[PDB]
């Protein structure tokens, strides 16, 4: 059975997959569903939320080991272990020959938080979730225990049902202050903790490895320093236990400005509790504090992290301020290329084929194919421009029915809806894209980018009654709004943390995990452009949040672009994949030296113009890696690197280009020495010489609408703009510039 969606359809039973008569068991078990069991309460009822921080607690019976910052914990039979990485537990690793780094900590307890009832839990459960806390539900008949935690908390609250609380120790903590219901406590190692219960239930065992206490709620908090005047600080929020967190957002279109406002709800366990608490906040959050949450910082309440310093805050909220910088559907004609030879270029692009079935390698050729269009289109070959997106249409046609001719389910070629959980997957499947729930961003991002090329030039194909319907659903799935009946809210995206985690399940002891951070800006820049091509405000401004956000965090974490998060031993330039608990200049398959660089890069679009806004990070990263390689002699990926290298010298990458882009003849799936097989030399040679022309790009003028770019050549500003619209616009710029824009194209460089 399925369901209709305009001309397209979703599976509602799992079809009867068509393997093609491949064997690898690796590649049939990929071609599965997520688990079964998922372990939540009868109180978290609809969608299933994913590809969460904390999400191995729904997957695994426990969880596994997860990193509500600034601590670490991890649910067992006996308990809740917590822990937290001092310095004396950082460690920076190399291995040269493999070309990796590693930055991380310890699986550690300080201490176990236990149930004065059972050592011997049954489960642990997801009892209740907000945009970032989440209430874990330890069970074992009538003993219970509640415990609610999260990223940017450095509190976790305990709530007992039939039983008290126990602390237990390996070795005998020093409890530096007693005030009866309160306790400072340190381990033998030298990490400041603290634990709150009501007034009048006293804590027993002091001096000994069990801490007792008879109340049915306490509270542990993570102290940054010994010091009791924080103690006391943390005493007046330790009894409000929050229940709801809401990462509200406005984009205001006329100055760009993205302004997200982090609130809490709690419930008081003590008489005259307030509302509200102390949020530790990361890096990409307080470099971006409103002025009117200033006043509400703890200035010397600091947490040493993977992530950097973390810093407290007091109160019910606080707000933050980005600026979107504006993405385009492509870069325009402004470029000093020899004509003839782009053509040739574009024709040679013919002979490119999708390397596999499955969703990712099939999204990397019609990424391929929708980057050309609009390039075909500049050089006056329509024909072939329309070919690029007719090829598109019977790709998007074809894989958006569920159903053959005869009206019965496809083997392949499909998207299919898994109720257990409430999330579209496509078969063929790869990376564990159906079996994970991973890499829906990644997967269904060029879907979305096929898709807004061929409404640039085709509104009727996009309407929803046509095909817009399944494209809008496939969005839906991985960053639906609020109270959407099939989806969780915004599957991809962590709020507080600032990035999307790409692992649908989360069961790893270092947490959730995101490697491609180009490829989630990929999905957000598409759906940007797909929203303004179909008239559709609400999804595109929730783009341009994720987009910008995304940006804040891609910035600290991956790039560290103000050189002040990455330990200083640490020689790479770059982190490829960030986790939970860890960092690592790695990748996930077998990889030499540019793709741990150029994984963060790839692929290159109109959205892409965010990696050069920092031209000192961008010459760093690329003069690292060039004394790593030992010359220009690439090892893969070399336009990857051209491209890169044009953000801010276009000279040095167009003779790179020049040199050796002609050694690759048409495409070969078993080389990708010169030319990523995601992407072209039409497209390389479109883009260096662009950026040769127009400069830098200028991230310091900002405009009223959201489709366009601004560079700087030695002073003289390009503007460009591109126009969805049916009538003429007129775009301010934030510097006084004013221009204006005709229906559907470019103010400059459209071509032909």
């Amino acid at each position: 059975h399925a369901v209709s969606v305009g001309k397209g359809s979703y599976a509602t039973e799992f079809p009867e997959i068509d393997f093609g008569g491949i064997n690898d068991p690796g590649f049939r078990d990929q071609q599965g569903e997520p688990p079964a069991t998922i372990y939540r309460s009868d109180r978290v009822t609809g969608p299933m939320q994913t590809n969460s921080w904390w999400g191995s607690l729904a997957v695994d019976r426990f969880s596994m080991n997860q990193y509500p910052h600034p601590f670490s914990v991890r649910h067992r039979a006996e308990g809740l272990h917590v822990f937290y990485d001092a310095p004396h537990n950082m460690v920076v690793h190399e291995n040269r020959e493999a070309g990796t780094w590693h930055i991380h900590g310890a699986i550690g307890t300080d201490f176990t938080i236990k149930h004065s009832g059972t050592a011997n839990f049954e489960q642990a459960v997801v009892d209740d979730y907000n945009d970032w806390y989440v209430r874990g539900l330890l069970e074992n008949g009538a003993h219970q225990m509640a415990i609610t935690y999260g990223v940017g908390s450095p509190y976790i609250f305990v709530e007992y049902e039939d039983g008290s609380a126990v602390l237990d120790f390996d070795i005998a903590p020093d409890v530096w202050e007693m005030n009866g219901h309160v306790i400072g406590f340190s381990t033998h190692d030298h990490k400041h903790y603290a634990a709150f219960a009501p007034p009048g239930q006293n804590w027993s065992g002091i001096g000994s490895k069990t801490l007792t206490n008879n109340a049915d709620y306490i509270a542990i908090a993570k102290l940054p320093e010994k010091d009791g005047n924080m103690l006391a600080k943390f005493e007046q929020y330790a009894y409000s236990v929050v229940r709801d967190a809401v990462a509200d957002w406005t984009y205001d279109e006329a100055t760009g400005t993205v302004t997200t406002t982090f609130e809490v709800t709690t419930e008081a366990k003590v008489q005259g509790a307030p509302d509200g608490t102390i949020f530790a906040l990361y890096p990409h959050q307080y470099r971006h504090l409103a002025s009117s949450s200033e006043n509400q910082l703890l200035q010397n309440y600091q947490y040493e992290i993977i992530r950097g310093t973390m810093i407290g805050l007091e109160g019910k909220r606080f707000t933050t301020e980005l600026t979107y910088p504006g993405v385009l559907p492509s870069l325009p004609d402004l470029g000093d290329y020899d004509r003839e030879r782009l053509i040739g270029y574009l024709h040679d692009a013919t002979s490119d084929y999708p390397t596999g079935s499955d969703t990712y390698e099939l999204g990397k050729y019609i990424g391929k194919l929708a980057t050309l269009a609009p390039i075909a289109d500049q050089m006056g070959e329509y024909e072939l421009a329309e070919q690029f997106r007719g090829e598109l249409k019977d790709i998007l046609e074809d894989w958006l029915q569920a159903t053959n001719a005869s009206g019965q389910l496809k083997g392949k070629n499909l998207f299919y809806y898994n109720e257990n959980w409430g999330t579209i997957l496509g078969y063929h499947a790869a990376h564990s894209s159906a079996t994970r729930i991973n890499d829906h961003h990644f997967h269904y991002g060029y879907f979305v980018k096929a898709a807004a090329e061929i409404a640039r030039a085709d509104q009727e194909w996009a309407k929803s009654e046509n095909w817009g319907g399944m494209i809008d659903l496939l969005i839906r799935d991985f960053m639906a709004d609020r109270d959407d009946d099939l989806f969780p809210y915004l599957r991809m995206f962590d709020p507080y943390s600032g990035n999307s985690w790409a692992d649908g399940l989360a069961t790893f002891d270092a947490g959730n995990n995101q490697e491609s951070s180009s490829e989630a800006m990929h999905a957000w820049t598409n759906v940007i452009l797909w929203a303004e091509a179909t008239g559709n405000k609400a999804l595109r401004d929730r783009a341009i949040y994720l987009y910008t956000t995304e940006m804040s965090a891609i910035n600290e974490y991956f790039f560290d672009v103000h050189q002040e998060i990455f330990p200083e031993e640490y020689g790479p330039e770059i982190v490829t994949i960030n986790w939970g608990g860890k960092m690592d200049h790695a990748t996930w398959w077998n990889s030499g030296k540019v793709e741990k660089y150029a994984i963060n890069w790839l692929p290159f679009h109109g959205g892409s113009l965010y990696l050069g806004h920092h031209p000192d990070y961008v010459d760093r990263a690329y003069e690292e890696l060039r004394r790593d390689i030992g010359s220009t002699d690439w090892n893969l990926w070399s336009n990857l690197v051209w491209m890169y290298r044009a953000f801010t010298n276009p000279d040095d990458a167009l003779q790179q280009m020049e040199a050796s882009i002609d050694d690759y003849g048409l495409f070969d799936p078993g080389n990708e020495k010169i030319i990523e097989r995601g992407s072209t030399k039409a497209q390389t040679y479109h883009w260096i010489h662009n950026l040769a022309e127009l400069g830098r790009v200028d991230p310091t003028v900002t405009a009223n609408h959201p489709i366009y770019a601004v560079f700087n050549k030695n002073g003289n500003r390009t503007y460009i703009v591109y126009n969805f619209s049916d009538s003429p616009i007129t775009v301010q710029f934030s510097d006084g510039h004013s221009i204006q824009v005709e229906p559907h194209s470019f103010n400059i460089g459209n071509g032909d």
